[PDB]
């Protein structure tokens, strides 16, 4: 017998799946497995929102591969342990890996990769996590990365992606390659619960946003026909400009790969050719998808990339060091209602809209409490379902200030930005309830609301919701100084 391991990570699909495609051929039997340590997981600084997510994806995959007459196996420890005993106890002759570019998952898949040498195992790898090669982005461009996004978009146009998706792992195919499975499987290798993980688990209501390749693709679906109808000019929808939770929002199942990054693109490209009956669309199509990439390009070569001191392609800046303002701002607590709201959103939810990123973002660092985007980056890891080690601390970097320097704007304002973005402020009603009583004309402002108006509204400023914590036009003028004393 040949037999074969598929090790998920980051690509938690079985459709667009060539590495796994291809640890299949020529195997008599397959297993895979997706390695999670939950004694680590203890120690996470990830909240649930993540965890959950992450295991309704396992769950998901564990559902569609017994479709197949096979299962999941989730192995608890740490891949370098876990891997010689499993080589030897399956009698494995091939591994499968999507590849990761990040310095990190570089640094641990060379280490399987010696270990499972020195097993005499054969490495299967291939790149379906990102559009192109990395690598050959870097040397069109004189052997770097491009650091700006311009530069990426100037070399990506001269560029195809390596690959259009390959086909979904079907009944055909697993007929004829086998997965021994005990009767103890679940109580060995099933899916774990939060519980097991260390969370609470009471009072949880469902998720906003369910993980998995059949939400991805069910998702994908719908993305496809609201794009068609802005695409056609079409007639106004009372749901076309939300803050809210998108339920045809994509990008968590990108970023655990639920959905293909190559699969996105090529429907993309045919609802422009179908919808705008245009062969060669313009790359703003592809926004979403290129500025992944750009940052993925970025961080490969960088094992410092989330970081100010030591990183190569970071302006180092003198920034505060200041935990209860981080707290405040963390835990939605800056008396801004309009900052508040976005950070109550991405704690309840895991997920808010990229311009309310750039508000909260703005306010942490170069806009008003002047801290460092790494404190930022942090929080987006532990509670933004779609976050990714390079786009986080690539756009964190961007919107401080430190780094890709191009698009140089203005940092919005924390009452107006959100005044201009939802008028009458349900949603700071949606989200702090507790300010549900004050008018539009002082929702985003509750401290320049007159006694009675708060007294009405059953919220007085200062007690039942905080004052707010800085004086926004001093401390932007202050840090409008700060930055151009530093770059003069």
């Amino acid at each position: 017998g040949v037999n074969a391991v598929h090790w998920f990570r980051k690509g938690l699909r079985l459709h667009d799946n060539p590495a796994l495609r291809e640890c299949i051929q020529g195997a008599d039997t397959v297993r895979c497995v997706y390695i999670l340590d939950p004694w680590f997981a203890g120690s996470s600084n990830v909240g649930i929102n993540r965890w959950r997510f992450l295991l309704q994806c396992l769950e998901d995959l564990d559902a569609n591969l017994r479709k197949l007459n096979s299962r999941l196996f989730v192995i608890r420890g740490q891949p370098a342990d876990v891997f010689p005993r499993l080589f030897k106890e399956w009698n494995i002759a091939k591994l499968s890996i999507e590849y990761d570019s990040e310095p990190f998952g570089k640094e641990r898949d060379a280490a399987i990769k010696k270990l499972a040498s020195e097993a005499g195992v054969e490495v299967i790898v291939r790149i379906s996590h990102t559009l192109y090669d990395l690598d050959k982005i870097i040397e069109l461009n004189g052997g770097q990365p491009p650091l700006t996004y311009k530069r990426f978009q100037t070399l990506i146009s001269r560029m195809e992606p390596l690959e259009m998706p390959v086909e979904t792992i079907t009944p055909e195919v697993m007929k004829k390659c086998t997965t021994p499975v005990s009767d103890d499987h679940d109580e060995k290798y099933g899916v774990p619960s939060l519980e097991e993980l260390g969370f609470d688990t009471d009072g949880l209501p469902s998720a906003v946003w369910p993980g998995g390749e059949t939400e991805a693709l069910t998702r994908l679906e719908r993305h496809l026909e609201r794009k068609a109808w802005v695409a056609n000019f079409e007639r106004p929808r009372m749901n076309a400009n939300s803050l809210l939770a998108s339920p045809t929002g994509l990008s968590p199942y990108l970023r655990f790969g639920c959905l293909s990054c190559r699969l996105f693109y090529f429907k993309l490209t045919d609802l422009y050719k179908k919808v705008k009956k245009n062969s060669s669309p313009p790359l703003s199509l592809y926004g979403q998808l290129l500025w992944r990439e750009f940052f993925y390009t970025a961080a490969t070569n960088n094992p410092r990339f989330d970081k100010m001191e030591g990183n190569p392609i970071c302006v180092q800046i003198p920034w505060d060091k200041n935990p209860e303002a981080l707290a405040k701002w963390a835990e939605g607590r800056t008396g801004f209602p309009w900052i508040d709201a976005i950070m109550t959103q991405l704690r309840q939810e895991g997920w808010i809209h990229h311009l309310a990123r750039h508000a909260v973002a703005c306010f942490l660092t170069r806009g008003d409490l002047w801290i460092s985007w790494e404190e930022g980056m942090k929080v987006f890891e532990e509670l933004l379902l779609d976050a990714d080690w390079s786009v986080n601390a690539g756009s964190w970097m961007w919107l401080s200030c430190s780094s890709f320097f191009q698009q140089f704007f203005h940092c919005y304002c924390p009452v107006g930005f959100g005044r201009r973005t939802d008028p009458n402020g349900d949603y700071i009603r949606r989200y702090l309830p507790v300010l549900r009583g004050f008018p539009a004309k002082y929702i985003y402002d509750p401290w320049n609301a007159p006694e009675s108006i708060q007294k009405a509204a059953k919220c007085i400023i200062g007690v039942n919701y905080p004052k707010p914590m800085v004086n926004h036009a001093e401390a932007s003028r202050l840090n409008i100084e700060r930055m151009k004393q530093i770059y003069q």
